[PDB]
C-alpha cells in the first residue's frame, strides 16, 4: 500500500531484434536488482555495419520495489 | 474532400507480446470507432510476474474519420 | 463553479489553408461534441502533389464542457 | 488479461485547491466514463482575479476500460 | 476587446508545502505585476535538510494583462 | 558585437484571425517593450461560442535589445 | 509497395507573411528535392524592422520519396 | 572539494495523497541513499478503484550528495 | 579519430511489421547515403484499412560518416 | 520570510565563445534585474560568416529574488 | 529576402573538447555543404574509457543558403 | 556479445567552468561505478554569489557497462 519503487535505464543489446535486445537487458538486470516490476522501452537505436543492422539496442525504464 | 479526424489513446495488452497487444487494442477500438484510419504507438510497457514478463502494454493514438 | 471539461483531439483539413482547416474541423467536432469551449493547436501538416499545396491538415486539442 | 484502455483528458475546476479539482473532475467523469481505472496529472492552472486564486484546473489524463 | 497578456516565470517558497508555495508566489508577484489573470505551475521541487523537507519550490508561469 | 537580448512571452488576441492576433500583440507590447527586434509563434489557440471562433490567441517569444 | 521517404528541414521567408515564406521555400526545395510528398510546419518568427515586420522565418519538416 | 551528485527516480505511494506519496517515498530512499539534497515531482498518478480515489504514485527526481 | 557525422530521418515502410520497416528503410537509404553508423527509431505508424493493419511506418534518425 | 524569484530568458553573445557570451549577458543582465541568483543555459548557436565562427549566442533562464 | 535555408545534424568529434569539436564539425561540413549561415548546438556526449573522456561528440543543427 | 548498460544522471560542479565540472563529475563517478562507457549532457546551471558565477553545475546522463 506504501511500497516505494526505484527507476534506472537498462540498455539491453541483440544482434537478432528488439525484442530479444528487451529480454537480454531484463535477465542481466534482474541478476543484480532485485524484485524487477515494471519496464517501459523508452529508446530503440541499431549500429549498422555496411547497410545491415549489426545490434539493436534498447533503453527501458525499469521499477523495481525497494525493500521494506 | 474536407474529412475530419478524431484521435484517442487506446491501451492494447497482451500476454504474448508487442504485436498481439497492437492487434487487441485495435480490434477492441474498432468495435465502438469506426472508420480507424491509423495508430501512432507511444509507449510500451511490460509487468513482470515469477521472473517473466506477463503482461505487454501499449499505447496508441488511434486515428478515425468522422463521415461514414 | 465547478465545472468539468473534456479534451480530444481533432484534425481539421481544407485545400484553402490553415484558417479553414480550423474551421472545417471546429464546425464538423461542434455537430457530435456539444460546449466546445476552447482549441489549441497542435500541429500543421501540407499534403504535396506535383511540388504544390493540395490539402492543409491541423490537429487541434479541443476543449468542451460536460453536461449535468 | 487481453483487457483494451482508452484515455482522455478531463478538466477538474474548484474554488478550494488542486486535490478538490481532481475529485471533482474525476466525480464528474465517472458519470459519463464507466470503468475508472487510473488518472495521470498533466496540468495544474490557476484563474487569478485582484491577485487572488479564484479557481483551480487540474487536466488529468483519464484511463478507463472499454466492455468486453 | 483586442487584449495583450504578457507571461513570465515566478518560483514561490514554503516550508509548508505546494500549495503555499504557489499562494506565496502569487501574493508577492501580485505587488509589482497588476493585473494577474492565471498561472500554470511548470516545476516542483523541495529542498531536503537534516533528511526533512525543509522548502518546497514551484516554478509558474504567470500571465497579465497589459494597461492600455 | 556584444549586444544582449531579453525575452519574454505575450500573447496577442484578435476575433479576426491568428496574423492580426500577432499584429495586435506585437503594437501593444511595442509601447512598453523598447528594441523589439523579433517574436516566435510558440501557441495558437482559440475561445469557442456555440461552435464558432470569437478570440484567436497567438503566444510569441518576443526578443529586445537591452540599452548599453 | 514498400516506398522509403526522408526528411529534411527547410526555412521560407518572405517579407509578406507565413503563407508565401511556405510557398517560397516549398518551390525552392522543390527544385533540389524531387517528390515532396507533405511538409510539418515546426516554427514560425519575425524580424521587426522600423517599427514593421519586415521578414517571416517558417521552419517545415519536408518528406520526400527516393523512388523517382 | 567540487561536490558530486546523482540522480534516480523514486516512486512514492499512499492512500491520503500526493504530499503523503512525496513523504513515503523520500522517507524510504533516505534509508539505503544517504545524503539526500533535494528532490523534483515528475509524474502524480493514482489508482480509482469503483470510482474512488484508493491510491496516490509520485515519481521524484532525487539527487543525493556521492561521499569523498 | 576526429571523424564527423551527419543525420537525416528516413522513413521505412513494411506491410509485415515494425522490424521489416526499419530494414527496408535503412537498405533504401545505404544506396544513396554511404557510410551508415547508426539509427534510432523516432515514430512508429500504422495505415489501417477495414480496421486491420495495411502499412507499417518506422520514421528514424539516421548518422553516416562524411568522406575526405 | 519565504523568498520569492522570477525568471526571464537573456541572451548573451560574443565573437570569442560560449562562456564570454554567458558572462557578458549576465554581467548586462545584473544591471537592470537585481539580486541574480542562478542561470540556466537553455540554447547555444552561432553565426558563420564564410565558414569560420563570427558570433555566439547564449540563451538563458536568469533567476533571481524579487525584494520585499 | 526570399532566400531559403536548409538545416541538417552534423556530429563533430575531438578528443580535446566540445569546442573544438564543434570547429572540426564545422570545418568538414562547409567542404561539402555551401553557404553554411548558423549552427544551434543540441547535443553534446563524450566516449569514455578506464573513468576518463576519450572524445567529445556534439550534435549541431546547421543551416545553409540554397543557391539562386 | 549481448552486452547490458545501466544510466544515471550525474551533476558534476566546478567554480572554473562547464568543461571542468564535467571532469569533476565524471572522475568522481568512475570511484563508485565501474567500466563508464558515456556521458550525455542534459543541463547546464550556474549558481551566482556577489554578482559573480561562483559555481556551475553539469547534470550528466551516465551509461556503464554491467559486469558478467
Amino acid at each position: 500500500s506504501n511500497h516505494t519503487y526505484r527507476v534506472t535505464d537498462i540498455v539491453g543489446t541483440s544482434p537478432e531484434g528488439v525484442d530479444q535486445a528487451i529480454r537480454n537487458g531484463i535477465n542481466r538486470a534482474s541478476q543484480t536488482l532485485h524484485n524487477l516490476d515494471w519496464f517501459e522501452v523508452v529508446e530503440v537505436r541499431g549500429q549498422l555495419n555496411d547497410g545491415q543492422i549489426a545490434h539493436w539496442q534498447v533503453t527501458m525504464k525499469v521499477g523495481f520495489r525497494l525493500d521494506e
